[PDB]
């Protein structure tokens, strides 16, 4: 009959985020490694942090408050990206809170942050067409970037899908890691844009009955608001670490802590799902080791006692405090719909996120248990999140530092010499994370090997041998 009906019932689980881990939804997973997990990231931006916990937060508790039932506006955007810049000294000067108008806003896209299909879908916004954007291959200039070719000029919407095939093989042959396409953002309608999108959503979240439906359309908005690029700077914290995550505690669903947020513009709707959900698992993972007194160690990231008192010295939101604080109910409900969200991730790929996520060796010897020559030597193809792509499970055993699964992959017999999209080998990895153990542990196979010479002699795409790696170990 009469029952309290949390606005973001996935409250609980901000809640259960462990304070002194809260850093890991902002900071991309890809830096944690080789940056001190969030020192790289504030040292960047000074205040930063606070501001984008602050703003998601606080923008939280006023939906909470709230009387009406959760929608979007042109005014919630606002409202965050304006707190996301709030001390910020290098988002104080791009007018925090207010839309661009014709101000240029460009930037350049690895093939390693872009999928056929995801290009697909770019090419077929129909606001960038009209709005003037451009986008193709170029260099990057004083003044913004100077395009050899604009796709969006004369565009024939028939020659899209193969448009999309040449795009991808073109950024490909460039590099992966390496920028050869840039993106200049729309130049006028932008508060018109804004309001289609935001309508767009708001009618298409009510006709999505399944949450994997409510998914789709929560990231295919999240997508063109980050596509149509409506601020100066601070558009992936406003949309992705920030904007996202309210739709989704609304679902019941935990806030993501991703390893690379950046591929919600050259990223299709539907690959963009299995990226969040790897994001929300993230985020269940951080929650669950926390719970069970665990250290962790996700992404290649070991933190030292100064590390943490570092940042709860320098922890400061209200906001924050006030959820940490909430009246926290049989979370049965919410752990079985994220479950079931999340049951999906297993089938795909699983030696791979094995190399990632696991570490009992008994676990480890039974996944690999029975997988033939082609399984432990797969290479993820374009469009799955982005850490795969080009991957072996050997390459990224070596990258998270996952000593238990490099053995049993080793023990597998998995070939080692394979490059991944970068020309890098496993040994290129071990030398670049100068650890010892993994190195001999490679070597000791590859001079076992007979093209030993050939092997130790591979060259990535810079031209470099693992070795030239591990000579420059330590800048
Ligand atoms: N201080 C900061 C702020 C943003 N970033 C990068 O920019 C992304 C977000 O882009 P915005 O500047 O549009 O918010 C982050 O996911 C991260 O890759 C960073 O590396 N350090």
């Amino acid at each position: 009959g009469v029952k309290i009906m949390p606005n973001l019932p996935g409250l609980y689980f901000l809640q259960a985020y462990p304070s002194e881990e809260i850093w890991r939804l902002f900071v991309d997973g890809r830096f944690w490694s080789k940056e001190n997990g969030w020192r790289g990231y504030e040292s960047r931006e000074p205040g930063c942090l606070n501001a984008a916990l602050e703003s998601l937060c606080s923008i939280a508790l006023q939906v909470e408050k709230s009387g009406e039932e959760f929608e979007l506006s042109v005014d919630l955007i606002k409202r965050i990206h304006k707190k996301c810049g709030k001390k910020v000294e290098e988002l104080q000067e791009k007018n925090p809170g207010e839309l661009r108008t014709d101000e240029p806003v460009s930037f350049g896209i690895p093939a390693g942050r872009a999928s056929i299909k995801g290009i697909e879908e770019f090419l077929s916004l129909v606001f960038l067409t009209e709005g003037g954007a451009e986008f193709g291959p170029g260099k990057a200039g004083p003044f913004g970037p100077r395009f050899d070719k604009n796709y969006f000029k004369n565009l024939n919407p028939e020659q899209i899908p193969d448009l999309a095939k040449q795009i991808y093989f073109d950024m490909c042959k460039y590099g992966h890691s390496n920028t050869n396409h840039f993106y200049l953002a729309v130049m006028k309608n932008v508060d018109v844009y804004l309001e289609k999108i935001t309508q767009s959503y708001n009618k298409e979240i009510k006709t999505a009955e399944t949450l994997d439906e409510k998914l789709k359309i929560i990231v295919k908005h999240i997508r063109m608001y980050e596509v149509l690029h409506p601020f100066r700077d601070a558009n992936g914290r406003t949309f992705v670490n920030n904007l996202l995550n309210i739709p989704l505690m609304q679902q019941g669903l935990p806030p993501a802590t991703f390893y690379e947020p950046n591929v919600f513009d050259l990223y299709s709707a539907e690959e963009l799902v299995v990226v969040v959900k790897e994001a929300i698992f993230n985020t269940v993972e951080i929650i669950e080791q926390s719970k069970r007194k665990t250290p962790i160690t996700l992404y290649g990231y070991h933190s030292s006692l100064e590390e943490q008192t570092k940042f709860r010295d320098m922890l400061d939101s209200p906001s924050y405090e006030k959820i940490k604080h909430m009246d926290f109910l049989n979370p049965e409900k919410l752990h079985l719909k994220t479950q079931k969200c999340l049951s999906s991730l297993n089938e795909q790929y699983p030696l791979h996120r094995g190399a990632i996520y696991l570490s009992d060796p008994g676990e480890i010897k039974l996944l690999l248990s029975n997988r033939n020559e082609s399984q432990i030597n797969q290479q993820i193809e374009q469009g799955a999140p982005p850490i795969y792509v080009g991957k072996t499970p050997a390459h990224l055993a070596v990258i998270s530092g996952n000593m238990a699964m490099l053995d049993e992959l080793i023990a597998k017999k998995a070939d080692l010499s394979l490059q991944d999209y970068d020309g890098k080998t496993a040994l290129h990895y071990a030398a670049e994370c100068g650890n010892m153990q993994i190195m001999g542990k490679i070597l000791k196979v590859v001079l076992s090997q007979e093209d030993a010479i050939k092997v130790l002699n591979i060259k990535d795409n810079h031209g470099k041998t693992a070795f030239h790696y591990a000579a420059e170990f330590g800048t």
